[PDB]
């Protein structure tokens, strides 16, 4: 209704919740509707020619995702529950035309886009699983991070497979190097629940 | 008023360094440009291989100065200020559209370099970085696609982030097993989907 207003045309809008671990959409299927990320985080992974799934982005609140405009590509999954706005990619194509302030509405997208998929390369270039599971946490704390006693602690339930799939190993090292940060001090786990501090600290992996 | 900066910067030449800086957009027009990021870590990594009609500089409107733009081919740039883009964004749509389109080249190509640096081998990792090279710079040639670039192999380590020696020796090991030949400073894949092996 406050979002109607940018635009004001009839609008196709399309609400979907999605629980943790479901597919937004698969690659290969047309997915013609582009897509808002109103709360939670999704992970979008795209597959190469060799038919390697790799992760490229953990997209926050507010960034876009499905806007090719062949492709078809990309996979994306619910990291946590999800809360979607989606719109057709005819009446996109329209009402870039027709509503034009809201091209900034699609740079900050592609710009969040950017820095999102920045960030995953950073964790996928460690070649060591332990910095790369590492890297993933702090990407995981800047989002979902809160201020608890002994540190940073992610306010989200994690499947160690979830972590695997982001990270490109196996839910068994997952679970493994884990253990060896709780072990060694760096971490804490409640409940599905990761503590960390000194963050900057803990890169030293 | 336009107010374009056409500038033209030879191979292996920086365009511009972290922590200069940041106050201009930069639409490639010729060649392509390696574009890394200098993360909190301190580590300079590769984000993307950038080509023509990708954009890059400020994008975000505090201005993020944490990217390194080499020329990695000579290359032919197109800039003007952040301000004046902040306002045309709004007032000229048509390039609107130029933005649009370079962000979404550039996401594209980003993507290629995960596909890249997550192999963990780097041969694999070589292997990666020359087929995005044959799309982008190749030539039929009898043997099968040249890149049509003289590459040094400090530039290809810099790309796939390993050492000098590890490329020189990687680039050894394909032509001892015939998959790829190399004549004056340019490489010959014979066939990529074998190369693609291993």
């Amino acid at each position: 209704t406050m979002f109607r207003e940018l635009g004001s045309g009839k609008l196709p809008l399309q609400i979907e919740q999605f629980e943790r671990g479901k597919t937004i959409f698969f690659p290969g299927d047309p997915a013609e509707r582009v897509y808002l990320l109103v709360k939670g985080a999704v992970k979008l992974s795209r597959v190469y020619e060799s038919g390697e799934e790799i992760t490229v982005a953990l997209l926050r609140e507010n960034s876009v995702f499905g806007v090719l405009s062949s492709d078809r590509f990309y996979h994306a999954v619910a990291f946590t529950p999800v809360q979607l706005f989606s719109v057709p990619i005819e009446f996109m194509q329209k009402a870039l035309i027709e509503r034009p302030e809201l091209a900034n509405v699609m740079l900050q997208g592609l710009s969040s886009r950017i820095l999102q998929t920045e960030m995953m390369i950073e964790t996928l270039a460690h070649r060591d699983m332990g910095s790369r599971l590492v890297s993933f946490l702090l990407i995981l704390c800047r989002d979902f991070g809160i201020p608890s006693p002994d540190g940073i602690t992610i306010d989200l339930k994690l499947s160690h497979q979830a972590i695997a799939e982001a990270i490109g190993s196996t839910r068994v090292t997952v679970t493994r190097l884990l253990g060896d940060l709780r072990e060694s001090k760096l971490i804490a786990i409640h409940k599905k629940r990761i503590t960390v501090f000194n963050p900057v600290a803990l890169s030293q992996q």
